[PDB]
């Protein structure tokens, strides 16, 4: 009955069928974006009504629309033509990934490229890349992909340990044309493989490590019911998927006595971009936004068992839609696990001579993605003691280029002749909040240091301050580790039993935001990686930090055209977007594959609990 | 044969004869602290000389000595009489703590204040507290504890519940005195109870925890000879354990190949502080250093299996001295066991079609001590990647006050009529580098943003900067998260296949150092606080960031005094002191017993390798 239940297979085909019947899904079309809408806010008795929003590209050169489709009903909602030069172009589509390389093979420039370096064009792979926006004007209002070559000696071998650069071509994947084919001189195509598989470079495989063995032998401590509805240790959520944002999380509340008392309405990674900081013509245009333009969820990979997800795991396995409309199941894509996640309080106390020792534990919601070189895994955990957490795993191999003669500021050396750009990964987390429900607010808490004197003889003392954020236009946040800077989003209208309004403290990690110049393409397409900490007033169309079309879209959407209406924040439906990313200078040890490195983000009750909420957990 | 083992029973037994045969351990006298010395540097040919550092007090009046003995050559080789009033006190002793309630419960200014409040003498719990060092002249060259008072309704209650606020006593323990009784006026005894076994308190026992089963049936992958020497996944180590400093790792070190490569010679918590910021004169003395004052080590818990400790668990007991020079177990004092960490690293290529994940693990070496209602978790990890990670849990029962009528600045409620002051938990991690050996340097590493222009017309570029610390009076350094700063130390005389110096980046946590004004007591007697990272040159003198005599000790040892020396740092045998911390404002879920919570640091291999170290782990 859940109008947060995952799609369906059936629910899919029926919109495939709804846009068939409306004249909207002719030969020619295809669907570059589908997911479902989350419920309006009120539908209280209102029966449901499951729509779906679905981004229509057609392959003749054709406009293509935006349609909202109810399969409840069988209707078609709205359908509108989009103007792409003005809101954007739809995301990649997968079918396009083959097409620069394809197209590249039979043009006569790029081939006199690959014969100045004595490549063989049946080796060289093209890696199909987001365009974004630049100084080209016969670009506006078309579909281009840029493409940067890799060498792969034979079909197991990893091409990014062969980057040919020097070299960069751009082509639109709808008329079928190569516009240019740059090449800024021969570079020597780096020769080390980079076979992480191969005994050469492995060596001799380790036997020394002993099995570990995790399981629970009555089964996990949660529930599933509705196909995606969890209950664990007082907690209570959704567990959505799109193929935009991957897994996203909908109404987290926690059951505190008889009462089921929401925390977070909506969480999902909203945005993801990585910028790369390396001048050279061939890449300075480089900056992918996985979710945005990409769409991660699509992508989720199938995780197998006691290798992706290990031990007592319930899988889900979300439905997506093809280019045509049909369904297609990722098969195993998200894994849920509780694990042990060592003390979770402790205390031996001499005066009452009682021992106590208490374990924490954690449940797991996790997905997996892959978009060319690049894995990501997205975790959430939700802790006993209300703790919420997200944290992002980067792994895969790095990108690469040439690494120059005589070296360079922005790029380092992985092994003879091969570079690794230095570039950032950043993302942002929108949080649609609901701390005791929908009347909430955000202050910025800061560290007070005093001075020595009346009132502080020893010098001893130290405060903390909280600004309330009354109004968009104040709330747009920088980092201060130093004074050790949180941010509580509170209920004035709910108290705790002390009096204090109740809420949840957002803890940040602080690391660097994003480091172009405030004057580039990228610090206009990807404003809210320049901030912190954003707040918003709820709106059902501002989804992405980004807007709807990030593809070749350049400044115009996205948070700051959202804060300029200046709304009230101060005790209403609001939203925090949280930007936080990974600055990576590569190093060797990330090569031929990069160990996991993490970044994320956490939300710790503040006075949201009348006392400790894991006083009932039970010993040993 | 390891000059490295662990302190035997006999070891200990002998050092007391030695000091008994020399005339030194007569029937007044007690062992304040008592470790084994590490071996001097070169020390390679040449037989093995056990040595033991001993502080000797005298129960009498008598001035202690400091003494050093060869355990191995039954001799004294050093005895110092101490002028405790010039270079401190020694550590409290566990003796001592129940004195200052004795004391005080037949003293009719301590018994005039308890009737004042109705307060049952018997039932009036005093905490023995550091006294540190203020404005009272006559405490100098005295043993001062002061006490704060708690009331313990029943002998399974707890005390913490119920502070006795405005009142305060000074007593001199050697010469049993009372030498001042504070009463500033009654507060309110905070009346509801904290007593989180009660079922009262914590309701019905959740029934919904199913069991986690962690079991390695081949046993653990790491293998223990010489009693304390660790080989796992490549690494080895020595797992020492001081009364002090507790667990302290010694010649850490990577098997890369045929080549065991050292990369620390020795780590530990050399300090850790817990400032308290409330201007109050019932507490605005109170400064805690665990370590140097209380001695952490020796209150270590026994750890009990598969309760504090979950899995396949091999125990160290470390044996240490109680006050007459007897050994004492504590058994199952450390825990060392392997566990799975998620992900180590995945890709699953287009271009090739291999997929490929494989499962991380760390080793982990931990203990866990109590001091009154304080509870820290002291966890060393080594991962398969080469990180090295240390990570303190802190937990118990918060230090409580009255909590003011019309509020406070400096103290959260927790429950009605009682407070939390706030404070902070500062630690010291002590890292005698050995990168590659010893001739190592320190550089700090900021990223740079780059103005758009000429050579970088996007706007995109970025850069890092290393700044190498050249000598000690340059080697103070502080945090920077909004510039990713972190510091590397490598071997400037060893280099990798790239021709780069080995290293490793010190990643820290960037949270708040001390914040009392610097003109305070404890800015100068906790120096090291006000800074992230000091840099020195090696001195077997110079083994904390407070000196050897910590407890009543003013300014003039420690850190600053040991930079002074202004010493070449720069490929030179150094010693890296980090100081982290977390700054604590009680929130009403860490009462009645505190949910865990956690601060470290790591360090991460930074070319050391020539690539990746995990290519040889196995699938699956
Ligand atoms: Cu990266
Ligand atoms: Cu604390
Ligand atoms: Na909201
Ligand atoms: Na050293």
């Amino acid at each position: 009955a859940s109008p947060f239940r995952l799609a369906s297979a059936g629910e899919i085909s029926e919109v495939q069928g709804i846009l068939r019947t409306a004249g909207l899904l002719g030969p020619e079309k295809r669907i570059a974006y589908l997911g479902v809408l989350d419920p309006a806010r009120g539908a209280g008795s209102e029966a449901e009504d499951r729509r779906f929003r679905v981004f229509i590209h057609d392959v003749s050169g054709a406009r293509p629309q935006e349609v909202t489709v109810s399969v409840t009903n069988g209707t078609v909602i709205s359908a509108v033509e989009l103007d792409t030069a003005a809101t954007g172009e739809l995301p990649v589509l997968e079918e396009e990934f083959e097409v620069v390389e394809q197209l590249l093979a039979t043009d006569e420039r790029w081939l006199k490229a690959l014969a100045a370096r004595n490549l063989d064009v049946s080796k060289v792979r093209v890696a199909p890349l987001s365009a974004g926006v630049f100084e080209y004007a016969e670009e506006r209002g078309r579909r281009i992909l840029r493409g940067l070559a890799f060498v792969q000696d034979f079909p197991e071998d990893s091409a990014w340990a062969h980057p040919v650069d020097g070299l960069v071509a751009y082509v639109d994947v709808v008329s079928k044309e190569v516009t240019r084919v740059i090449d800024t001189g021969v570079f020597p195509v780096p020769a080390e493989h980079g076979n992480y598989t191969d005994p050469e470079l492995t060596g001799p495989l380790r036997t020394t490590q002993k099995p570990i063995s995790i399981t629970q032998p009555e089964g996990p401590s949660f529930t599933v019911t509705g196909g995606n509805h969890i209950e664990w240790e007082k907690w209570s959520l959704d567990v959505g998927f799109d193929v935009r944002e991957g897994v996203v999380l909908h109404n987290i509340a926690f059951r505190d006595g008889d009462r089921l008392r929401p925390i977070i309405n909506r969480a999902s990674i909203a945005e993801m971009v990585v910028p790369y900081g390396d001048p050279s013509p061939i890449r300075s245009w480089q900056n992918y936004f996985d979710t945005g333009e990409y769409l991660v969820g699509q992508y989720a990979n199938s995780l197998e068992l006691g290798c992706d997800c290990l031990g007592d795991i319930t899988y889900l396995s979300p439905v997506i839609s093809d280019a045509f409309g049909n369904p297609r199941e990722i098969r195993n894509g998200i894994c849920m696990h509780e694990e042990d996640w060592g003390i979770l309080a402790k205390h031996s106390d001499l005066w009452s001579g009682i021992n106590y020792t208490r374990r924490n534990r954690r449940m797991v919601i996790s997905f997996f993605t892959t978009i060319g070189n690049y894995d990501y895994g997205f975790y959430w955990y939700l802790y006993l003691d209300g703790t919420i957490e997200f944290e992002a795993k980067a792994t895969g191999v790095v990108f690469t280029s040439a690494f120059p003669e005589g070296g360079s500021d922005n790029i380092s050396q992985l092994a003879p002749g091969l570079g690794a750009p230095f570039h950032q990964h950043i993302f942002s987390a929108r949080l649609d909040m609901a701390i005791d429900g929908f009347t909430n607010r955000v202050e910025e808490e800061d560290v007070v240091r005093q001075t020595m004197g009346p009132g502080n003889e020893r010098g001893n003392a130290f405060s903390r301050k909280r600004t309330v954020l009354t109004r968009e236009s104040e709330a747009v946040r920088e980092a201060d580790a130093r004074t050790g800077r949180t941010w509580i989003i509170s209920n004035p209208e709910s108290k705790n039993r002390l009096n204090e309004p109740v809420g949840y403290k957002l803890h940040a990690h602080n690391q660097p935001t994003l480091l172009a110049d405030p004057g580039s393409s990228i610090a206009r397409r990807a404003a809210f990686a320049t901030k912190d900490l954003w707040v918003t007033r709820y709106a059902d169309d501002e989804r992405y930090p980004t807007g709807d079309f990030v593809n070749q879209h350049s400044g115009g959407a996205g948070l700051p055209s959202y804060i300029a209406q200046d709304r009230d924040i101060d005790g209403q439906d609001i939203v925090v977007w949280h930007t936080f990313g990974l600055t990576h200078f590569p190093r060797v040890e990330d090569w031929p594959i990069m160990p996991v490195d993490t970044v994320g983000f956490k939300l710790r009750p503040e006075g949201f609990f009348d006392r400790s909420p894991v006083l009932d957990v039970p010993a040993n």
